[PDB]
Order: C-alpha cells, then structure tokens, then sequence
C-alpha cells in the first residue's frame, strides 16, 4: 500500500486540520498524491466541518468521513445526545484502508486528542494507527503546558508501538516570547519539530498558504514521507 | 511511616493547590496531621506561592519547600532563567520522607503536569512518587478536552506503577453546562472522583474554606488515608 499518517496532537483546537491542510498541500506539490481523512466529525449543528476546511485550503480533493454528529462535545457524548451510535472500529479501519493506494500520503485526523474514544469500546485514534500501521504526526501548542502533554501524548503512543513522525507546532506566534521560544527549544530536544505554521495560517488563500505550506516544511522530508 | 499523595493534574492552573488545601482541611477536621511539601515554587515576583495558600486557606503549618524562583515559567526553564540549577533528585526525596510519619497525610504539589521536569536533571513527580512509594490524586478540569488529558495522565502514572488515588475536578462551575456535566460523568466511569470543589472556592476565608472541604469529600474515604 501506500503511506498513512494520523494527524493527532495533544488536545482539542491545537491546529491538527491547519496541519493536515498544510501538509498536505506541501505534499501536493512535491508531487505526491494526498488524501485526506477524518472518521469522526462532532459539531456540525455549528458548522464544523475539518474536511471542508482542509479542501478549502489545500485543494485537496479526496476527502473522506464517516461519522457525523450535531453537538461540539467529545463523540461519545455528541453520538449519545443524537440518540446516535458511535462507529465499530473495523468502519473506521475499512474507511482508511480504502484510501491506502501506493504513491499516496492518506492522512487521518482524530477527534480532539490522541485517547479520545472514537469507536466503542474505548477504541482511540492510537488503536485505529495500530490496524493500519500508520505512524503519528502529533501537533502541539507553543503555550505553557505544551511540554506536558507532548511528552504525555509520545509515551502513549510509544507504549503501543506507534511510531511518531515528529511534531508541527500549529501556530506560532510573531515573534515569540519566552515561554513560546524556550517551549520551541524544549520540544525540539525530545522530538523533531517539523513546522511551525503561522499563527492564523487558517485565513490565508490559496497561494499564500501554499506559499506557506511549502515553506513551513523540509521539502526532503515530506518527499520521503512516501516512496 | 504515615500516608504520602501526591496531588498532580493534568496542566497548570486546574486547582492542585486549592485541592491539596481543601484535602489537608478535611482530613485535619478527621484529626488526621497534615503536612504538605512543594519542592519548587516559581513565580516568586508576581507573589504566587502555593504553600502559603495551603497555610492559610487550611492551616496546615508543616509546609515544606526546597526552591523558590522570580519567573513564571517552569522550573526548568526559570531556573535556566535565573542562572541557577534545580534541585537535586536526592533533595526532594528526602525532604518527603523525613516529612512522612505516621498517622499523617503528607501531600506533594508539583509542578503544573505529571512529566514537568522538577528536579536535575529531568527528574518528575512521578519519579519523585515512584521513590517515596506514593500515590497519586489527579486533579482535573470539566472543560472539553479533560477525557484525553485525563486518560493520558492516569496511563503514565500506571506506566510506572504509581497508584491511583482518584480524581478531583478542580473547579466545578455554576451552573455546569452540557459538557461540564457530561464530562462528570464521563470522568466517573474512568476513576472514582473523590470531590468536584465549587468554583471560587480559592477565595474562601478559611472558616468557609473548611465548610466546603468538609463537604466536598467523603468523610469514611478521608479517614481511610491514614
Ligand atoms: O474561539 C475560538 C477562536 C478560534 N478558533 C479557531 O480554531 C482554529 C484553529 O483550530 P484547528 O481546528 O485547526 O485545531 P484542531 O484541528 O486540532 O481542532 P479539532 O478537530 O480538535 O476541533 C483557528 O482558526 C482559530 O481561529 C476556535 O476554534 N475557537
Ligand atoms: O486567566 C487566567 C489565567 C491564569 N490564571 C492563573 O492560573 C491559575 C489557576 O489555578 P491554580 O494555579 O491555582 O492551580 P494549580 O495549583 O494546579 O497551578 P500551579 O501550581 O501548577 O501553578 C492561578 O495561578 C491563576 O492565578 C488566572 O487566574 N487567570
Ligand atoms: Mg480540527
Ligand atoms: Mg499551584
């Protein structure tokens, strides 16, 4: 097959969509074919809609979802106020492996952060990684506590063998502070930092963004995120 | 010796220390001996100081602390501020257990999160529970997002094999909401939640403070700490 990644990150509104719209465009024009994955999409009675945000700035046109639920809580609790249930794991497992081609980069982002439940029983984004493979892409904050919930996040994914791709901080402030640039330093000590999106990355337009995408990333690594 | 907790949560400013002083006030009205031991303070210019919230807000007077820094920031990176190390692994350890004794409760406040690094070098409050044989009181949010921060948090302190104490939401708000109510809910099928303290609560006279605490916790739950 191809290249899967799940785009995770330490909590809720940390940049994961940015990032997969980022990255996927960078990967876009590299020459990579990319599609673009979320199985569990809460908040749509507000409009949320991280597929449509990615398409919007990235181009991207392969965008597949699964699970659909009105209220912005955790999809176990938004699926229960819908009367609705939540999707078994081999549903969200079929929707990525269908994606899985060789030559692509299929990316998945999760609901929230890296052990909110997607599928009942318990299942998380790190068991969906674990069915198909994939290695986790994990956006973090510049903010304080970012240190925290990184390491956090890493030791999870390490304790089931999920390899992690690095880290995206998903927006980055300009310039910086002391906080925001000796968090910058100390999480490229545990872990490669991959990019550092400018913060409202989410209102630039087609080139600018892709202008930004392409630079926010080491060309060398995205190409050979997937041979 | 006696019982040692560590209280730590799943970020900064989610109540540890508010919790710690309303644990200390009920279990001081159990006739239970309270000490509390905060190895590293920072934020010393802007007045924060935790161990002094606890002296007041519960009157514990045994109030142990190794290390004091001016910023903001974490340890670590206050201390890389200051031109100074933090403490030592060896410090912090024997400060608690010459603290423990028995009949008495002894609770450790951190910093911010379980993986913050709080002694040199890279050294955290779950290694410090580990070498003292604690367990941990887990403090956390109603606020979207705290299933995962929690789930994290009670993962890596069983990495370890550091005991779960249960949970306390630090701040539970007036009048809760759908996601503050169904994340208690959610939080209770995960770990037992020994209290959820009113928000606010940390600007209680101490006389009020020891109301609420009494109230907050389970008395037969306090009383089985020592
Ligand atoms: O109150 C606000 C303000 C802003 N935002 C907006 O959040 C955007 C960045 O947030 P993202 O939507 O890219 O992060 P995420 O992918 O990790 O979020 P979830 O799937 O977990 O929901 C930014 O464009 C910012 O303007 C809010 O969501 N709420
Ligand atoms: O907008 C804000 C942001 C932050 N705060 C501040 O965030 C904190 C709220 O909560 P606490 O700082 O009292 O809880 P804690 O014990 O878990 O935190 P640490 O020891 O790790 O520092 C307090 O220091 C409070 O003053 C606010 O009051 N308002
Ligand atoms: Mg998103
Ligand atoms: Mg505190």
């Amino acid at each position: 097959g191809g290249t899967i990644l799940v785009v995770t990150g330490t909590g809720t509104g940390v940049g994961k969509t940015v990032v997969c719209a980022a990255l996927a465009s960078a990967a876009r024009q590299a020459g990579i074919d990319v599609a673009v994955c979320k199985p569990v999409q809460t908040g749509t009675a507000r409009g949320d809609d991280d597929l449509a945000e990615v398409g919007r700035l990235a181009g991207v046109t392969q965008l597949a979802g699964l699970a659909r639920y009105p209220q912005p809580m955790a999809p176990a609790a938004a699926a229960e106020h819908a009367g609705m249930a939540l999707p078994a794991r081999d549903q969200i497992v079929r929707l990525i492996a269908d994606l899985d081609r060789p030559g692509r980069l299929t990316l998945v982002e999760g609901a929230g952060g890296l052990l909110v439940e997607l599928a009942e029983p318990g299942v998380t984004l790190r068991d969906v990684a674990v069915d198909v493979a994939a290695a986790a892409l994990v956006v973090v904050t510049a903010d304080l506590g970012t240190l925290n919930h990184t390491k956090l996040t890493l030791e999870a994914l390490a304790a089931q063998q999920v390899s992690c791709a690095g880290l995206v901080i998903g927006s980055w402030p300009d310039p910086p502070g002391l906080v925001a640039a000796s968090n910058r330093s100390a999480l490229a000590r545990i872990a490669m930092v991959r990019a550092a999106l400018p913060a409202g990355a989410a209102s630039l337009d087609a080139g600018d963004f892709a202008a930004m995408s392409a630079a926010a990333f080491d060309r060398n690594w995205v190409a050979g995120l997937v041979g």
